[PDB]
């Protein structure tokens, strides 16, 4: 194949043009992502019970809902939260790999079943089943620059003008409205409503009659009469339009014949759904869009397809409306993934000037320099045929890629210039005998090497699907590097290589290159003198060797080790959680806090706050509170301190002075589903239906023993809210049957006051929108203004609330939890420092098992990963170092010589251990990929170098110590080139600071350190191997 | 032991053992070989004849006292400003 | 029957246009409201997508709008059927 | 597939103006591009017209004080003059709808409206006339949407010798300077040829690339497969 393109330079180049073609057209349609999706699926059932407990919830919805998820494939665990504001979210979690499309179907399939079962008024709120991740992809901000509009007309323009067409863009899972759409708000007034002897029953059902909307058929309609010549359509009642319409709705007309009308009995106004979420952006009024990307979408293309909608919308806003971003996850994938395609491209640069370093001719210096770029496009094509992204770790894989593609290049270019150098043969011949004699070595190299890499291809689930994108880019490059190292750089070499005569090694050239030629010429012989008595000791060697394994196993064990670096991300989120039963106006008081901090104390850091009052992980009017924080560009903010840890940590040092609120900043995990590094998520189950008061005395036990273990558990605690002072309210059925009161008219009266009652729907300009009757603020507020409502009785007598009703104070949860279909209670926590989690985990069982009676445990989410498959390193490794042993045995033809190729592994290694442990890194991803990569080349170097010595023994006969002088003299040049070449072409990542400059310095710092050491230890020690293992088998 | 009739068995089944088996990997349907417990209300028509009742003025009792109500809450959104109580209205609850 | 273009579009066509939300591939939407008593709401997906797919999450997101439609239009039913214009022929039955 | 020069335009109601003002929104549009016939032919919306229809209002003072249900009265009207589907029954072992209706000669003309009586809570009888009044208006007999909000769909194609390319941009233009609120959308081929129009650059250019490359590898020269590619306007020039 070489001797076919050397003779076609042309056909060669039409094979490389084709690849770059097939990889750049790749790179356009490519999806890009900042890892690729091990998340489970999770598809989430969501039910509002307006006016409803945490119990009414629970025992009305959630566990008829529970009830009937059965039957559905590839379901993990299922959780559930029923809360005091009505709401209920059942999470069903699947299986890695799950289609989240029939998860959805099974799921709602199911939930179809339970709906008949549910209340009519929470199915008229609308039961969503929906496929998305719980932490939100962005949020799309609107305010008022001018102030023409309050909060209140911000969020009801979002959600009647913008809301609906975002939530049908592909990739938007969920989308959550930081405020409410206007309703027709009946706020009746029970003293007005008493004096006409009316109820709340009587105001629902006069809007139902009067603001109705009745089909009633046509003039001249089929089947007509014979000789019709007028057809019409008839308009009767039509939904009412304003405020005003409904303060005319007659109630009743009184005995004289004046008129009682709604707005008579109550104070009629546009306003909110719900009055639970309020934003701010930077301390102004604001509404917005949380947007979560739905299941297996990419985050990117569904930004830019929100981006684009909201294009569409921005010219028909009214005067002053504007959009912000203050909360983007994208721009950061965007940006960290633009700075590696810079280094990659630096690295190619950087190569080139190493290469013209010892080449010294423009043209010869390209054959390496365009063979890179050929690979590595080349390799984006074949990512796309596997069905890959262009993520970090592809990306990374590209880099790393890097120093394996220029090795093929060099080993060919270098091999042809030094035959050229020792016989004077022109470049046509001297590439044809070159590339006969390293040809076999290449393609037999990359099988040794694909040995090395392709293992780490089968971890098992979410923690394997990382490692598999490095294995298949390396491996996928590797390949294509072998092939055009057999098409295109020899083919080149053939042409563009200058003819040197034989003896030249430069020394005549003049100026800097001149002075080089003879200094490399002298080091070379230094080191073959120096190699020379080397091989006369052996045995001092062997013994420092021992030493570096030592050195090595030390390093290692004493290193520790994590998953993926925490990157600044621009962006972190501050959460506001008082104790259940707190206002919203105490909320709002220390929302005003923590946003004031970021806006006076980190001015500098901070751009933007949008905080959202009755919002955290979800909707928890009231006593909960979040801020999503923006920073400034990384480049605006240099040095640890002004980074996403040292920030949070100071401000959540600072929010530790807040009184009777918890308040946490935190920087969203590289993958938000793996949890924290030693953290664990447990659950306390009723599994003999102790109750919801005996549970919490059980859980409490489990956090008194756990606080009585700070050796081993750090900060355990409840993921779940306390209980708190409620209103117990008997209706006497007795008394209530007495006066004449049906129980119906007593609820209603009860509900629709106090809760509220979703009566119909209205049309608010052109849009369809709810009608809500409830007491006005005022007349809910005290527990004596119970008293204050009055009900019609049969016999036609208003009876008081104070007549037939008695009331108490009692406890009980405003947030209930299940888990798999049981009441639960989530508790998290984490390893003490030196503990490992699944020694935590161990301890929590023991302690759990000391409960008491019908009181179970379990593991969900990140613990629930980790009691799974896991520590599988020493298992494929084992393999690695088996298939790499027999792959060598078959090049070499030999079961021993394959251990003076093998010895090597230490020496890439220790320069790892000792940047990696000096720069305070972690034996992280980038860490093991990058050494893979080390250890790799520096294989590579010692198989040439046994190679060349072992055909001079048989080939041209020459002895033991002559072959292996002769090979590593030979075998300097183009090793030193390599090394230089990717030592300097991973300069950019270890100096690096930005966006994703913890991955790239994680990845460069155990490179660099492990090839400087790798080569220096190598070119002594691969003599002293081959030579030690020849004399030891014979 | 002899402490649980075939009824007894056949809820304790329905009620803690059937769902979590119905939800476990690769199980699909699950059929109970039994019937959960339900509150049994057994009507006598000469009693109900003796008060002027029906099985209907039984139904419109049981729905009516054995109801579990949304009654809203005390201080609930929107609020009058300065308010300090927020607390659920429990009403009638299911009778257990 | 008997529903003005108006009467159908305030109380079907926007309420079933409004729960459109969450479904993949969705390139546009359009929905026509007639005095004939008729609303047609065609969704038009993305070349590639599975059809049946499509077809499932549009039918699973009108069923949880189904409660929010009126009584008439409940007890009529609401289609959803993946739309086509072509017939491979039209047996016609006459009464001679 | 429609029409090759043809495009499908929809009007868009963006700021909730009403039906009306995007009626006459559309009559401005369609009025300016007639003032084109160069560019534009039969720029027509694909839509019906407002109609006369019978609006009757239901006095709810009149109707309480005669002690009239206003469910009773609705149900009448709606049951009588428009039909009510009551239930089901079996017909041979089908089963099939319950229709409830007044016969043809009972609802045709506005005078048939009071002979129409509710039963009152006193039980005397009341005529539809004794509580209704009626008036002639005009409303559309089919409102159209896209994407959610109100639109009006509007056909036309490019004028003799125009580009379909060309047309559009024209629309745009001219919808550019319709009243505040007044957006616009391209739906069905448009929609499709706006897309597929993008990329037929890309296309054409990969495959003259491709094809030259062959071409090179075949004969070993970047300038003799120019003697070959030379050759593609000799069987076009025919075929035209
Ligand atoms: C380790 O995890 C963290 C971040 C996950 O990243 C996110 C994106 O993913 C989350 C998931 C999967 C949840 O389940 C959450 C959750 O259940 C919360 C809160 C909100 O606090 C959350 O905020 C999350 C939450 C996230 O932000 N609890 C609630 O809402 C309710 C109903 C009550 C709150 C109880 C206390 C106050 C809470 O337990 C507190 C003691 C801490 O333990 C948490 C705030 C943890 O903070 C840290 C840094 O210790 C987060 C769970
Ligand atoms: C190129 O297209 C043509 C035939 C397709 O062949 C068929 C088989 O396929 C059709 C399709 C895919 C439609 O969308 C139609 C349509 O929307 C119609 C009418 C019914 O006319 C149709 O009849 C079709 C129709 C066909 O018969 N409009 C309506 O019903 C409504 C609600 C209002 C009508 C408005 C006017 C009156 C209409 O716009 C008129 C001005 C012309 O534009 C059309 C009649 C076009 O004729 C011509 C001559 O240019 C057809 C769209
Ligand atoms: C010699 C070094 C070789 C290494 C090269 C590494 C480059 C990798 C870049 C990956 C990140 C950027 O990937 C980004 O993907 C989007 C996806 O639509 C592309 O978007 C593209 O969309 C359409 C597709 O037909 C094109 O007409 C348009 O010109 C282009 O913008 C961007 O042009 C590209 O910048
Ligand atoms: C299905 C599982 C299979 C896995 C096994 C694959 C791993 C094996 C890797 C070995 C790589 C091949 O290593 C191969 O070794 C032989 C000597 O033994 C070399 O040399 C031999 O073949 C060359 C081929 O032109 C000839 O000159 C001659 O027959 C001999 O010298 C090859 O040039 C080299 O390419
Ligand atoms: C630096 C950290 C520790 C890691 C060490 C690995 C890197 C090695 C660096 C190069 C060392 C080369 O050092 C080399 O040592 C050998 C002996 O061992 C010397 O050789 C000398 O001793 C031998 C042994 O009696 C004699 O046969 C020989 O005639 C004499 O010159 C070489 O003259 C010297 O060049
Ligand atoms: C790094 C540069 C160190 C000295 C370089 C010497 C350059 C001089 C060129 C050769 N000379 C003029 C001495 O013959
Ligand atoms: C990017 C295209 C590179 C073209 C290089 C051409 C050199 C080979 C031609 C040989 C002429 C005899
Ligand atoms: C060389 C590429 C082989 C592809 C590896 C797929 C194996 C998946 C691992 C899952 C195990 C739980």
């Amino acid at each position: 194949m070489p001797n076919f393109f050397i003779d076609r330079p042309i056909f060669a180049w039409v094979i490389a043009i084709i690849i770059m073609l097939a990889g750049g057209l790749a790179i356009l349609k490519l999806p890009v992502a900042q890892y690729p999706t091990i998340a489970p699926p999770a598809v989430t059932i969501s039910a509002s019970y307006p006016g409803a407990d945490a119990k009414t919830v629970q025992d009305t919805v959630t566990q008829v809902i529970e009830q009937n998820m059965n039957g559905i494939d590839n379901l993990m665990y299922m959780s559930s939260n029923s809360d005091s504001t009505g709401t209920v979210q059942i999470t069903l979690t699947f299986e890695s790999g799950t289609d989240a499309d029939i998860a959805q179907v099974q799921v709602q399939n199911k939930l179809q079943l339970a709906m008949p079962l549910l209340p009519q008024e929470v199915q008229q709120q609308g039961v969503s089943v929906e496929k998305s991740s719980s932490s939100f992809l962005m949020v799309v901000g609107v305010i008022n620059t001018d102030g023409t509009m309050t909060q209140e007309d911000i969020s009801d323009y979002v959600a009647a003008n913008m809301k609906d067409a975002i939530s049908r863009t592909s990739g938007v899972g969920d989308v959550q409205l930081f405020g409410s759409q206007y309703a027709m708000r009946i706020w009746m007034n029970p003293n007005e409503l008493n004096k006409f002897q009316l109820t709340p029953v009587d105001v629902i059902t006069a809007i139902k009659a009067q603001n109705a909307q009745v089909a009633a058929g046509q003039l001249g309609g089929t089947p007509p009469v014979k000789g019709q010549q007028l057809n019409a359509s008839i308009i009767a009642q039509t939904r009412l339009t304003s405020t005003e319409e409904f303060g005319k709705i007659l109630l009743k007309v009184n005995q004289d014949g004046s008129r009682v009308l709604l707005r008579d009995v109550a104070k009629i106004e546009l306003g909110g759904e719900n009055y639970d979420i309020i934003a701010e952006f930077n301390g102004q009024p604001a509404s917005g869009l949380g947007i979560k990307l739905a299941t297996g979408a990419n985050a990117l293309d569904t930004a830019a397809a929100i981006r684009a909608e909201l294009a569409k919308m921005e010219p028909f806003f009214p005067s002053g409306l504007k959009i912000v971003y203050p909360y983007d996850t994208t721009p950061f994938v965007k940006i960290s993934i633009h700075e590696v395609v810079k280094t990659l491209v630096e690295a190619i640069i950087l190569v080139f000037l190493v290469m013209y370093l010892f080449l010294q001719n423009f043209r010869a210096t390209l054959i390496p320099t365009i063979a890179v770029p050929v690979v590595l496009l080349g390799t984006f094509a074949v990512l796309a045929a596997f069905g890959f992204s262009i993520n970090t770790l592809t990306m990374f894989g590209m880099v790393l890629a890097i120093g394996l593609l220029v090795d093929d290049a060099i080993v060919v270019v270098e091999n042809v210039e030094r035959v050229m150098a020792e016989e004077g043969l022109p470049p046509k011949e001297a590439t044809r005998k070159s590339m006969g004699q390293i040809q076999g070595a290449l393609v037999g190299i990359a099988m040794v090497l694909s040995a090395v890499f392709v293992p780490m291809a089968f971890f098992g689930g979410s923690t394997g699907a990382i490692y598999r994108q490095f294995s298949i880019t390396i491996v996928s490059a590797m390949a294509l590097s072998v092939l055009v190292a057999l098409i295109l750089t020899p083919a080149l070499c053939a042409t563009m290589l200058k003819p040197i005569a034989k003896g030249d090694h430069g020394e005549g050239k003049k100026g800097f290159f001149g002075w080089f030629n003879r200094m490399f010429e002298k080091s070379t012989h230094h080191y073959t003198d120096s190699v020379g008595g080397i091989l006369r000791s052996t045995g001092r060697y062997l013994v420092l060797y021992l030493i570096i394994v030592v050195g090595m196993a030390y390093l290692f064990v004493r290193l520790p080790s994590s998953f993926l670096p925490d990157e600044d991300q621009g962006v972190f989120m501050t959460m506001v959680q008082l104790p259940a039963g707190a206002t919203q106006e105490r909320t709002q008081k220390v929302l005003n806090e923590v946003t004031h901090y970021y806006l006076t104390k980190e001015k500098n850091n901070v751009e933007s706050v949008f905080a959202v009052n009755g919002f955290g992980f979800a909707p928890r009017p009231q006593n909960t509170g979040i801020a999503f924080v923006s920073l400034k560009d990384w480049a605006d903010r240099p040095g640890e301190e002004n980074k996403v840890e040292a920030i949070t940590m100071r401000a959540t040092r600072a929010f530790s002075q807040i009184k009777d609120a918890m308040v946490f900043a935190f920087n969203l995990p590289a993958i938000v589903e793996l949890g924290t590094a030693t953290g664990f998520d447990f659950e306390l189950i009723d599994q003999a239906g102790l109750g919801h008061e005996k549970l919490t005395q059980a859980r409490n036990q489990l956090l008194a023993e756990a606080a009585k273990h700070p050796d081993m558990l750090t900060s355990v605690r409840p993921n779940g809210l306390e209980d708190t002072p409620q209103f117990k309210i008997d209706i006497d059925q007795e008394k209530a049957q007495a006066l004449g009161v049906s129980i119906n008219d007593i609820n209603t009266t009860l509900g629709a006051a106090w809760g509220g009652s979703y009566v119909n729907d209205f049309i608010d300009r052109g849009r369809v929108k709810k009608v809500y009757v409830m007491s006005e603020a005022k007349y809910r507020m005290l527990p004596d203004d119970i008293g204050d409502w009055y009900v019609r009785a049969a016999d036609g007598q208003m009876v008081p609330f104070s007549a037939f009703s008695s009331s108490r104070w009692e406890y009980g949860s405003p947030r209930l939890e299940r888990y798999n279909g049981l009441p639960s209670m989530e508790i998290l926590g984490q390893a003490a420092p030196g503990k490992s989690t699944g020694e935590a985990m161990e301890l929590m069982e023991q302690l759990a098992s000391k409960l008491p009676t019908g009181v179970g445990y379990d593991w969900t989410g990140m613990s629930y990963q980790e009691r799974l498959s896991g520590n599988q390193a020493p298992s494929l490794y084992a393999i690695s170092l088996i298939v790499v042993f027999l792959c060598l045995a078959a090049l070499y033809e030999s079961w021993s010589i394959p251990f003076s190729v093998m010895l090597v592994v230490p020496l890439g290694v220790i320069g790892a251990l000792l940047a990696a442990t000096f720069r305070g890194l972690t034996n992280d991803v980038y860490f093991q990929v990058g050494l893979l990569t080390t250890i790799g080349l520096s294989a590579k170097n010692a198989i040439l170098i046994v190679e060349f010595a072992k055909d001079l023994m048989d080939k041209e006969g020459k002895g033991l110590i002559e072959a292996t002088l002769d090979a590593v003299r030979m075998r300097l040049r183009p090793i030193l080139m390599t090394s230089l070449a990717f030592i300097l072409g991973v300069m950019p990542l270890v100096i690096s600071t930005g966006a994703g400059s913890g991955a790239q310095n994680a990845v460069g710092t155990g490179v660099m350190g492990g090839m400087v050491t790798a080569t220096v230890l190598a070119i002594f020690f691969v003599p002293v191997f081959f030579v030690v293992v020849r004399r030891r088998f014979s």
